[PDB]
């Protein structure tokens, strides 16, 4: 019984609903962006931010680094929690911690926030759980209005987690400002996500042509699309157990080149105009190699010969929609191994 | 035969490390490098390492001198990334720049960048009179001799030598409480009863690598960061699919990979993570893998494969990596 077959499925088809949510729930009765002055006050006088994840929270806590420094002008570190707890570097004067947990209950987060407290520190947790432990004992709390996330491999805590980032960011900005309607350019996402749901037989296809026997699969991308390759090959492992792994495109040349052979499927995601050009040369040295590649790219930087095109969305937000495209290539390439998924 | 190059550099290692500690003492036995260089490392408010591949790894194992011992915060970038997207930088940023050719594109490109923006850089290069030392304010030089294999050996623990002599000195300038060439000696020694120990790691090649497809090397904290090392070495001269791991990120989805008799080659160097990444061990293990612990004299249990000499804990890496690059040689081998 059910509409959907995976609550997984579900989870990726709600995405549109969480973005207009979180638009809804970070912006005045005049509609400018909305979050309480006190957080603002804080993140807009730390001298830089460490952020604290795991997991898929880490890679978005990457793709929020870059609208911290380049939007908000905070110079920004992402960290692996479980690392900084047993290793924790040396400070800034004025370091903000950023805790992102979907549950807000990660236990080596809560063990380094702990340690930023008793040092005096300030910070900051963004999360799906108002009253949960990392909300509870930080000094301030972002919520993601995702709703509860049943699936193992997440899917929309992602998307509202960049979505929160790039709130606070801009608004941040303004105090010291992209030159960007950032709700508009929300709602161009949002409908973008839409027309990639909408396109779930594109990307079950692409599962079969691509994805039906490897045990491996190699995702690549530079700079913002790095970040992304990373969260695809994640989903991808989680889920279908192909041994999946994400590479920045320039770093190829060391030990993966070799690892190509006659059929070894490549997903590169361009969305980058910097560094498009960049990108398909790789793609071109994996494909003298044997690869066979999967281009996903973006309205205006696409070529002939890319699998997939997904809609133009402003330069830092496009991990947001490129993402949805390979969480359904990651569910159908499951599905298609008659896997569990939800688990 | 097999790999000629590889096995030879390998070898090199113990002479590459008395060269080094030769040529950065002085007649008073102390430690020596010119002083402008070490004005400029002492000033900076923040490291930025550029590197790629084998000298981004080494740049992760000198991030640890650098803040630890020498006090200034330390951050390591890939420099094809970095080039492409330059970060917020810090008000007296200096760049170091460790390429063992000295003519690595991406680097070049970075510090042709770097000073056009008239920030100070430092190379570590084995290359003297290369474009990274011509175009940088200071050269360090790493006195490995010639690289020739495909898969870089000596490259990295010539650099990590050499990093942590910078930071000792600069430590100094105002001081870890270890004398570094007494330490750096007793590495030398330590990574000599490894390569005397090459036919051991041949039988962990055959028990542990003859017939994957694949790899997992784990460790936390430093031994982390040797993991990638020792992926890499794998993947470069066997073609396993190798990949590192921090041990406490396993749980996401690289858990879900493990089957009856996938390798994992776990890393235990660390007092504060010995009890930590043992259990890692045991819950990979839980789930099929079969395991490969190489730990260090003093936090070693019943069961360990291997167990390295006692070496001062941020200097682990040295030693290690050599038992890695054996391990990996020996399943190339074997392979072919």
């Amino acid at each position: 019984k059910g509409v959907y077959a995976h609550y997984m499925l579900k989870e990726i088809h709600e995405q549109p609903a969480v973005m207009r949510r979180i638009i809804q729930e970070y912006q005045d009765a005049e509609g400018n962006l909305k979050i309480d002055q006190d957080i603002i006050n804080d993140v807009k006088e730390a001298d830089r931010i460490y952020v604290i994840a795991a997991g898929t929270s880490y890679h978005a806590g990457l793709v929020g680094k870059e609208f911290l420094e380049k939007w908000a002008g905070v110079p920004t570190e992402v960290h692996v929690a479980s690392e900084f707890v047993y290793n924790m570097p040396l400070l800034s004067e004025k370091p903000l911690f950023v805790y992102i947990s979907q549950s807000g209950e990660t236990a080596d987060s809560r063990a380094v926030l702990v340690e930023t407290n008793k040092l005096g520190h300030k910070s900051l947790t963004i999360t799906n759980v108002a009253g949960s432990t990392l909300s509870r004992e930080a000094d301030h709390t972002l919520l993601l209005h995702a709703g509860p996330e049943i699936a193992v491999a997440s899917t929309k805590a992602y998307t509202a987690q960049i979505a929160v980032l790039s709130i606070l960011s801009q608004i941040v900005a303004k105090e010291h400002e992209a030159d960007i309607d950032l709700l508009r350019e929300l709602a161009k996402v949002t409908t973008a996500i839409e027309a990639i749901v909408d396109d779930a037989p594109i990307m079950e296809q692409i599962a079969t042509d691509f994805l039906e026997t490897t045990r491996n699969a190699f995702f690549i991308g530079r700079t913002i699309d790095y970040n992304v390759s990373l969260e695809g090959a994640l989903k991808l492992k989680e889920i279908s157990y192909i041994q999946a792994e994400g590479f920045a495109g320039g770093e190829l040349k060391h030990g993966t080149i070799a690892l190509i052979e006659d059929g070894t499927p490549v997903v590169a995601l361009a969305t980058q105009e910097n560094v498009n050009l960049s990108i398909r040369g790789n793609v071109k040295e994996v494909v003298a190699r044997g690869a066979h590649p999967c281009i996903i790219s973006m309205e205006g930087l696409e070529k002939e010969g890319d699998t997939y095109v997904i809609p133009h969305v402003h330069e830092l937000l496009t991990p947001l929609v490129s993402v949805v495209a390979l969480q359904l290539i990651s569910y159908y390439a499951a599905l298609h191994r008659d896997l569990d998924v939800d688990k």
